[PDB]
């Protein structure tokens, strides 16, 4: 989940 939620945010 918190590898995901990480991911996402750098993306974001």
């Amino acid at each position: 989940a918190a590898a995901l939620a990480a991911a996402l945010a750098q993306a974001l």
